[PDB]
Parts: structure tokens; sequence; C-alpha cells
């Protein structure tokens, strides 16, 4: 408590606002926390959401933290969220920036958990006047889709090599990116290397069809490390936001989300009250595993925990 | 109902009527013909699975159905008996010709459901069913319009990509999302001449991205191929690519491991479609969920807001 006063004090722009209601996202403390999400919801929206991805070692936490740097000292609220599956088991700088806001992933059960209270950590972020989000995440299982479901541009990270070289990716991120930004192009022979590299993917990413006509997914050259490329990788990023936004396809994207959205969390909500209920969730562990076990059809499995939503 | 027992037999002998009763069983609008369909797939379980399991997907008019007709005409000339089956977004709603008079295959419409995980999840069932008749090979296709990719691929071994011959300017393009479950691309309409020769010159063109975005060392590369479906050329080239993958596959165990996590996938989307039965089953409940819908849509309430309305409707 008490939710009226949080309210009007996080619309204020107060920070320790915006960290207890965020600390809420206990039962009844998940739900004051949303009917306040739900009240704001007009003050959100005003941010420019960024996924960005790459293989472990690829540079991510240095490349987030020199983008933030420049875009703090340039006069805009940042907020750091993360979508890591860890968080169910440093970007040094920006944290002594008192114009960004960094949080960990939250802590959740499920990888649907961890994109839900990063979710609800964003929409709050916003309406406490966070101008720009940076979503992290890595390759695990479904993050990366998660992730590009929750932000309005994916940027993918990779290393200065491509083909041969490539390791530790899943295919699918390549159609995901709305940019690939080619790391370590350092004074030299990295800017040789990193620059052969783009070129590559560059010739590749033809072949795929961009799912818009107003966007053709750039590649570009990047070092965090050094700080070469950086503005240039943001002009895109503001580049695309103001193009989409002319032709409507910012909130276009934005709304099939929030759709998308609604459906995964009531089968979260499902999901949890199956394998929370210590009255059911055996059962239901069983029956998957009769199912995977291949004992009894995907249909008959079905049926069994029909009777456990029945009770 | 019949009499179970001599239908299992029946189809177990691999009789082909005995498999489009337990079909029509399963199409039935009574709850008790459904449930009768869904315990003869339980007895039959153990006698499932022998099969090359292929999804195929491709642009309308990339000709998907007569690259399937010419295929199948080919297998059961081989001696397989081939299954073809649709999955359709459209059956949520509200022609391969020498095939169709082939004793050795079976084809069978999309089944309504009202998702189209539903949908879907009724399509392995009937892939079980196939199997048990003794069909061999299962080719499974998108048909449509919709996503639907996606749904073939989780029901299937093999992801097939049909694609238009197009070169250079007029390079068809891979549509997002299929990139990443295709495990082999067949540039189809490389008939004896200019056609082959702009197929071989796309194929080429997918073949070099291809290598540059794929990350060596997976237990399957997949290859990029040109084939006529309508003069048939390089189908037993095709098929004989696709019987390399299941021995490949088979030997590292990835696919028995992958139809578990389908199964399993399948289950929860049955689940998921008798919950959304309850949310459609009446004129004020549908109502109800198409408002909740429409105010997440529209940015009048959260999605987790939406999400309390739906939860509570059932
Ligand atoms: N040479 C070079 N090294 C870099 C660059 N960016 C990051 N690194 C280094 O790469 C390693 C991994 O960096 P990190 O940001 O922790 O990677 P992350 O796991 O993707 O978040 C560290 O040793 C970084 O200093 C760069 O642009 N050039
Ligand atoms: N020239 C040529 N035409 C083809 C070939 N395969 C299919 N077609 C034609 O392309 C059209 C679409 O074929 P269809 O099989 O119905 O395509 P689908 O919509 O993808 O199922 C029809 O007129 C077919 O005759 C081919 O190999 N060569």
């Amino acid at each position: 408590p008490d939710m009226d006063t949080l309210r009007e004090r996080l619309l204020a722009g107060d920070r320790a606002a915006l960290a207890r209601a965020i600390t809420l996202a206990r039962a009844d403390h998940r739900a004051a926390v949303r009917d306040l999400i739900d009240a704001v919801l007009p003050q959100t929206g005003r941010a420019i959401r960024v996924g960005i991805t790459g293989v472990p070692g690829v540079g991510k936490s240095t490349t987030i933290d020199a983008l933030g740097s420049l875009l703090t000292a340039a006069g805009h609220k940042v907020a750091v969220l993360a979508v890591d599956p860890s968080s169910t088991r440093r970007m040094a700088r920006l944290a002594i920036d008192r114009n960004a806001f960094i949080r960990p992933s939250p802590s959740s059960g499920t990888l649907g958990g961890v994109a839900a209270k990063t979710r609800e950590t964003m929409l709050l972020c916003e309406a406490a006047g966070f101008d720009v989000i940076l979503v992290e995440t890595v390759g695990v299982g479904q993050s990366e889709t998660a992730v590009a479901d929750l932000t309005d541009f994916f940027l993918v990270l990779m290393l200065p090599g491509a083909g041969d070289e490539l390791q530790g990716i899943k295919k699918g991120i390549f159609e995901l990116a709305d940019m690939i930004a080619v790391n370590k192009a350092d004074d030299g022979d990295g800017e040789r290397r990193a620059s052969a590299a783009a070129s590559e993917y560059r010739a590749a990413l033809h072949i795929l069809t961009p799912p818009s006509a107003t966007w053709t997914p750039p590649v570009v050259t990047i070092s965090g490390l050094h700080g070469k490329g950086l503005d240039s990788l943001w002009s895109r990023i503001e580049d695309h936001r103001s193009k989409l936004t002319a032709t409507g396809e910012i909130a276009g994207k934005r709304r099939e989300q929030d759709v998308k959205w609604m459906w995964a969390l009531v089968h979260e909500r499902l999901h949890q009250r199956l394998v929370g209920s210590a009255e059911v969730r055996q059962a239901t562990a069983e029956a998957e595993r009769a199912v995977a076990g291949g004992e009894h059809s995907p249909a008959a499995g079905a049926d069994a925990i029909a009777t456990l939503i029945g009770l």
C-alpha cells in the first residue's frame, strides 16, 4: 500500500516509487501492481524499445554500457532490462549513471514468468519517464523470440566472422534482426576483419525477405570497447522509429504484441495452477511423462489433464 | 458406434476403409464417438511411428499440389503407402488428381478445430492412425494462407520448403520464420531449358547465403536442390536426401528426441483448445472474450487486465 500515492509519485518521475512498484511485481502484491499499470497505461509507450542479443563473449554488456552512456549524455533516460533464462535458477559505467536505470533479469520459476515481469517493468519505466528501453537477452530456447516480441527493434550483435566461423547461435536470429552489428571492429585489422564479415552478412541477408517494405535490415560494424560506429548505429534505430511511426507500423506491431502477451498470460495462469497445486502437480507430471515416454497418445494425456482442471 | 475391436483389427491389418472410418468417427459431432477413436489410438500406439514424416510448405502457386502428386506417385510405385494430410488455419473458421485415384495413397483435408493448435493436434492423432494402418510415408502440407508453417514443422521429422525459380532481381526470397525451419529448399519449375537455368541460378544464390548464415557441425546441413514437379525431374534425388536425413538423425537419436518434444507440445495444445472451447461456447462468452481482446488490441487495457477478464470467464 497505498497504491494511489505510489502512482502519482511514479508519474512524477520518482525513482524510489518506480523501485517500490517494481519490487511489488506474494499473489496480492503481484495483483496490486497490475491495477497500477492499467491505471497509467496512457502514459506508457513514449519510448524506443530495443532488444539486443548475441553469443556470449560478443560484447553485449560492453556495447550496451557504451551506447547507454552516449544516450544518457545526450539527455535520454535509459532503462536497461534483461530476460535471462539463468534467472529461473556489470555494465560498470551505466550503474553510476543516475539517468540510467539498470535492473537485472527478474527471478521467476519459468521463462514466461521472467518475460512477464520484464514487460511489467518496462511499462512502469515508461510511465516513470524513461524514453529508451534496452532489453538484453541470450540465445536460450525461446528467449530471443520473447524479447523480439517485447520490443520495437531487435538488434543482433555478431562476432567478426560468418559461415564456418559461426558458433553458438540459433539460425532464426538472422530473421528476427532489424539490424546486425558486427562488433570488435578495432582500429587496424579488426576493422578489416569485421568489415569482411559484414559484407558476407549483407550479401546473405538479401535472400531473407524483410517483413516490412518500409525497412531493410542494415549490417553495420562497431567497436563497443573503443566506441566506434555507435552514433551511426543509434541513428539507424532512430531512422527506423521515424519511418515506421509515419506508416503506423510501430503501433501496429505493439498491438499484435499486446494480444500475444494477453493469451500467453492466460496459458501461464493455467499452467502454474496445475504445477503449483500440491493436489494435481504429480498427476500433471505423470501425464506429461506418459506422453513423452510414448506410453499414451498426446490426446490421452490431454484427457487426464482435463479432469485435473475439472478440480 | 461399430464394434471397435473389429475396427482395430481391420485398421492394423492395413484396411483403408477402417482408417477412413476411424477418421470419420474422429470428425463426428458426438463427443462419445470422438472418445472411442481416442481409445483406439491409445490401443494401437505401439504400432505407430515406423514412417518417415515430411512437412511441405511453399507459397500458393509454387507447385506444391503438383509436386506432392508426383512424389507420392513415385513412392507408391516403389512399394510405399503414402498419406497426405493438410493443415489449414481456415479449418478453424467458422487437387492432386493422380494420387486421388491411387489405392495406396490416403488424402485428407485439414480437420476442424477452434485453434490452429487444435487443428495440428488432431493432425498428429490422424498421423498415428495412418501409421498404425501401415502408411510408411506421411506428407503433411500447409494449405491456404496462414502461418501454419511452424505447426507443420512441429508435426514432422523433416521440413521441405518449395521455392519459385526467380533469380537476381526476380529472386523470391525466404519469408520471415521459414529459414530456421527449413531442412531442405527445393526450387521448383526447373523445366527443361530456360526454367532449369533460372532454378539453378536461384538455387546457387540460396545455397551461398545459407552457407554464410548456417553455423557448421550440425548433424544435417540443409541442401538446396532444383526439381520439376510437373515434368518429374529431381524427385528421386530429393527423396534420397530425405532418407539420408532419416538415417543420420536416427543414428544420433535426434528424430526420437524431436518426436518426444512434439508429442508433449501437442498434448498441451489439446488442453488449450479445450479451454478455448469454453470461451467461445455461447454467444455471451464469445462476445466477452472478443471485448477483452479488443480492449488490449486498442490500448485501453493492459495485456494482464485482458488476461484477468478471460481467466474469470472460465
Ligand atoms: N577487442 C574488442 N573486445 C571487446 C569489444 N567489445 C567487448 N569486448 C571484449 O569481449 C569480452 C566480452 O565482453 P562482454 O561485454 O562481457 O560480452 P557479453 O558476454 O556479450 O556481454 C570482454 O573481454 C570485452 O572487453 C570490442 O569492441 N573490441
Ligand atoms: N512450368 C511448371 N509449372 C508447374 C510446375 N509445378 C506446378 N506447376 C504449375 O504451377 C501452377 C500451380 O501449381 P499447384 O500444384 O496447383 O501449386 P500450389 O498452389 O503450390 O499447390 C499450376 O498451373 C501448375 O501446373 C513445374 O514444375 N513447372
